[PDB]
């Protein structure tokens, strides 16, 4: 037990004692109670003097410098046992020590550091509600202490390392230290007068002032009020940093040529300048000079020019803030009252004439020219879109990217609010900024992709924050300008930059359109052109812009344009062929999907067949053909040509009845018979397959087709039946040949041919049509539950689709065909239970979830919608069966994400035994279990003699009134759910095992605070234009 290592430190000869130390170390993280007061005493007293030993000359502190860092370490560690005990003489000590050598002093800073990362870091995370302050103001006095040590060695030192270390520990110190302690000493002067101006302290002390600046004044008269020294710290700190920075020099060039100590010294202006206004703001808005605020702001818009994301980060958070707070005023008005008379600001959408406000004593006119210029610099940092789907790659070439990092689109929502809060402050000087360099972009050869991107995203991100005047003005200039730009500048690469810009712009203006249609046809066409280039993403985009204008704006394709002879759709479709020559199928489909929507549009129900019909006249056709082909023979079925064919038309009729809806019905039945057929008739030749070349065969492509053909089938299926309105009819007409076609079949098919895609349908149609599906339940089950079953006991985690949708076909089944449930075999239902149980032990939450959701509805359905036997011979073998997994679940260190539906179904299981209501008490179920296991009567009691039994298991630490009062807790707490889950949350916490697993138990609190956030959130962009999305209204 390290006699060894005090002989090894300078017996020996340096790797070997080092690594002694780390095992004395890690032993005295290991162990505590074990040592003797005596040798604890020793090894703090040893450790302290051999510390001592290198110290008085500098040269040894170099020389052994890392020694004495793991000397340190050691000593922190002992430190976070032992001092928080008994230990107040140390600091006193830690005074009196740097009052003896400069190299002393250095080493006591070096572990106040040390000692206090390890506590900080521990206590910065508590966002210092109240502890922290309860710390601070209890180790106050010797606080003091160490502010005048700090203090008067910042005014003694002339050695650097002394300089620095003291600046360190000050640093992570500071809101530790008294506040009132800091303001009326001088400390600031000392800070800005020798320290801030030195380069090498320079950074440090920037750090320290920007964290006092940052130090929050939760009390204005509470100490004192410091706002009068706040600013003469941030004025002569200003004027500091101006001799610094010559106002001349451009940070954005400059930056990229510059070491890693001069970025971090910018950093940490942002930081302090942001800090600082974020907390004490209005201070500097009151000051009569003004100078100082435009002046800082005016370094945040050059820090914020510059080329670095989380400098960026930081400047836009502010920006958000400051331009939110600046707004809220203009929102909080009294003009709004007077928004009838046309006057004012809607609390919908629409910014107001700037003019109306210039006669307003209002904060925003202090900022004006700041925000002229910031909008600008907004303007340049803007990023790509979520629409937008191509970018210029590194190398070179345009190409489409599917998705980017969160990272990248939470930048973007944030940049786009800060854009309409600036658009909104002045819509007028915005109008010109974005029109100025819109004519730079089109003549006045400022042109480059960069700029001409970051410009177009900026126009079209402002959508619906413009009132509808202004923004039609602006928009025909634009329009017209991009048309320009997309017919004058050539190349595949220009034009599909252009292309995507002017597509996401009138993607993001549906308004406009609707009142000016020339412009819509105009656009639509060029949609076509774009669509008919080389490039994928441009037709990609085409497909995606058209069928987002489609969608808002819909009613006017329908309708006649005083303009032309003939509705727009009447046009389109005749011409649909030619359009849609070079696209790919999906592109084909979305297109369908458009037109759908068009075609939903219509209120004439005659017209609105016809326009279906010719609609879809090709993809029919083409179906026609294939079914008098596989009418002669089915073989040309199993061609990889065939089924692409067939795969496409099936998606092309899903778009279709997508967009469509309920009145898809004349479609669908004209298909609908022929579309069995094939369905038996794929089937039929899987079942010769297998035959011939045994079950090995589902792997061959061959049969992969044939099953694929069956799911599309089955998906536009599913797609119908989600959508329709006349559920009768599709009762009597759908369902009974459906089944009659897919159930049969689907049993007597082998375990590699079934599909999941059935259970999927089953589910969907049975969850539409209610109890309507009720009479045909029997005849799924017989096909389905048996067969399924012995697929998941064989193999434990073989065909998951299967398991999932099966639970989930359960699932609907009980949820919305309970009555018809009643009648399954005894023998089906432990199966089926067994099946609810393990959809629990899983390690997926939400498959997890869903069990437990369907396990609760299944015994709440008992309950309440059951005959009294009924449900007490279900609870008679069920109750025990169910709440045994139940907390066998719970009890698991794993599944603890399940705890918010498990905390609810044992709260029902006890609910049924023991009510809080009633005149006369109302039992759910009166009898229980079986006789054999006990012969005596009675429920409550057993219930807690048996929970007992089983908990005994769990913790032996557990004290028998322990368990006797949580089952009372739980039985009076049947009636609240939210008491009753958090005392078991807390009864579970008390688990040591448990105490190290963490907390997930907080899922349900965690749920109804952003549910609340996102509401909030959600009101107040509501009550600003243009921070909605018009798709997400």
């Amino acid at each position: 037990e390290d006699p060894d290592a005090w002989l090894m430190v300078d017996e020996i000869l340096e790797q070997t004692k080092f690594l002694a130390l780390q095992v004395l170390d890690n032993v005295i993280m290991t162990r505590w109670k074990v040592l003797p007061r005596e040798q604890c005493q020793g090894i703090r007293n040893f450790v302290v003097q051999y510390i001592l030993q290198c110290s008085s000359s500098e040269e040894s502190l170099r020389t052994h410098r890392t020694l004495l860092n793991k000397l340190n370490l050691v000593l922190v560690s002992v430190l976070k046992q032992e001092w928080p005990h008994n230990w107040p003489t140390f600091i006193n000590e830690i005074v009196s020590a740097c009052h003896s050598s400069l190299s002393v002093c250095e080493n006591n800073m070096i572990i106040l550091r040390l000692l206090s990362e390890e506590v900080f870091d521990y206590s910065a995370d508590q966002m210092t509600s109240t502890k922290t302050r309860n710390l601070k103001s209890t180790m106050c006095a010797e606080f003091s202490m160490i502010f005048q040590l700090c203090q008067e060695i910042l005014n003694s030192a002339t050695q650097p390392s002394l300089i620095k270390a003291t600046l360190e520990t000050l640093l992570r110190f500071c809101n530790w230290i008294p506040l009132g302690y800091i303001f009326e000493t001088p400390l600031i002067d000392t800070l800005r007068t020798r320290f801030l101006e030195v380069p090498e302290f320079r950074n440090v002390t920037l750090q320290c002032l920007t964290e006092i600046g940052g130090l929050q004044t939760g009390g204005p008269g509470q100490p004192h009020t410091y706002d009068e020294q706040l600013i003469k710290m941030f004025t002569e700190v200003l004027t500091t940093i101006s001799n610094i920075i010559p106002l001349q020099m451009d940070l954005k060039a400059t930056y990229p040529n510059s070491n890693s100590r001069d970025q971090e010294f910018i950093q940490n202006l942002a930081l302090f300048l942001t800090s600082f206004f974020t907390m004490h703001l209005p201070l500097i808005e009151n000051l009569p000079n003004r100078d100082f605020l435009t002046h800082g702001h005016f370094y945040l818009i050059r820090i914020s020019q510059i080329d670095d994301r989380e400098i960026f980060k930081i400047c836009l958070d502010y920006w958000l803030k400051l331009v939110q707070e600046l707004y809220e005023e203009m929102q909080s008005l009294p003009l709004n009252d007077m928004s009838s008379m046309g006057l004012g600001m809607m609390s919908g959408g629409g910014a107001p004439n700037p003019a109306l406000l210039e006669h307003y004593p209002l904060r925003k006119h202090k900022y004006k020219e700041v925000l002229s210029n910031l909008r600008v610099v907004m303007i340049e940092k803007m990023v790509r879109p979520e629409e937008v789907l191509i970018v210029e790659n590194d190398e070179g070439e345009i190409v489409r990217e599917f998705v980017k990092d969160t990272d990248s689109v939470q930048l973007y929502k944030t940049i786009r609010e800060c854009l309409v809060y600036l658009t909104h402050l002045d819509v007028v000087d915005m109008e010109q900024i974005m029109t100025e360099k819109l004519a730079r972009q089109v003549d006045g050869s400022e042109w480059s992709w960069h700029n001409c991107n970051v410009l177009c995203w900026a126009i079209g991100s402002i959508s619906m924050a413009m009132n509808e005047e202004t923004e039609k003005r602006f928009l025909v200039t634009v329009i017209k300008d991009l048309l320009g730009l997309t017919e004058m500048k050539r190349g595949k690469d220009n034009k599909a930059v252009v292309a995507s810009n002017i597509m996401y712009i009138v993607g993001q203006y549906p308004r406009f359109l609707k009142a000016h249609w020339k412009f819509l046809k105009t656009v639509v066409n060029k949609l076509f052109e774009f669509m008919h280039e080389s490039h994928e993403g441009v037709q990609d985009m085409a497909c995606d812009t058209f069928i987002k204008i489609a969608k808002q704006c819909r009613r006017h394709f329908v309708a006649l344009q005083p303009s032309e002879n003939e509705p727009f759709i009447e046009e389109i479709i005749r011409n649909i062929g030619k359009i849609t020559c070079d696209l790919t199928p999906q592109q084909v489909h979305t297109f369908y999907e458009a037109c759908g929507y068009m075609v939903s549009a219509q209120g004439n129900r005659n017209q609105q067949e016809r326009l279906l019909a010719e609609l879809m006249a090709i993809p029919n056709a083409a179906w026609d053909e294939i079914i008098k082909a596989a009418t002669m023979n089915p073989g040309i079925l199993h061609e990889p040509d065939t089924i692409k064919i067939i795969g496409n038309i099936m998606k092309t009729n899903v778009s279709a009845c997508s967009s469509i809806g309920p009145y898809f019905f004349p479609q669908i039945g004209r298909l609908y018979n022929d579309m069995l057929q094939m369905y038996a008739a794929t089937s039929q030749l899987i079942s010769e397959a297998v035959a011939r070349d045994g079950e090995i065969a589902t792997k061959m492509p061959k049969v992969r087709g044939l099953r694929t053909i069956k799911k599309e089938i089955l998906k536009l299926v599913e797609t119908f039946v989600e959508k329709a309105e006349d559920l009768q009819a599709v009762r009597s007409q759908m369902i009974p040949g459906l089944l009659d076609s897919v159930l049969v079949d689907y049993n007597r098919n082998v375990p590699g041919a079934r599909d999941a895609e059935v259970l999927k349908a089953m589910t969907v149609i049975i969850t539409r049509l209610q109890g309507l599906m009720e009479d045909q339940v029997p005849a799924i089950m017989e096909n389905v539950f048996e067969c399924t079953l012995d697929m998941i006991n064989k193999d434990f985690a073989e065909y998951p689709e299967h398991r999932v949708e099966f639970f989930n076909l359960l699932r609907a089944i009980n949820l919305y065909c309970f009555p018809a449930l009643l009648k399954l075999d005894n023998r089906q239902f432990k199966f089926v239970i067994d099946s609810c149980m393990w959809a629990s032990k899983h390690d997926n939450r939400d498959v997890e979830t869903a069990g437990l959701n369907m396990c609760l509805e299944l015994i709440n359905n008992i309950a309440e919608k059951t005959d009294v036997q009924t449900c007490n011979a279900f609870f008679n073998q069920f109750f025990i069966r169910i709440l045994q997994d139940v907390f066998f679940v719970l009890t698991d260190t794993d599944h603890k994400a399940g705890f918010k539906t498990q905390s609810m179904l044992l709260m029902r299981l006890f609910y049924f035994v023991h009510p809080a209501d009633g005149s006369a008490p109302k039992i759910q179920g009166p009898i229980y279990q079986p006789d054999q296991a006990q012969p005596g009567t009675g429920n409550r009691e057993f219930l807690a003699n048996f929970v007992g039994t089983l908990l005994q298991n769990a913790f032996a630490n557990l004290t028998p009134l322990q368990i006797t009062t949580f089952v009372k807790d739980c039985f009076e707490l049947n009636t609240q759910y939210d008491k009753f889950r958090v005392v078991l949350r807390d009864f579970l916490i008390s688990l040591r095992e448990f105490a190290g697993d963490n907390a997930e138990l907080y899922q349900v609190e965690k749920e109804q605070q952003e549910r609340e956030a996102r509401a909030a959130d959600l009101e107040r962009r509501s009550k600003v234009g243009g921070l909605l999305k018009p798709s997400e209204l």
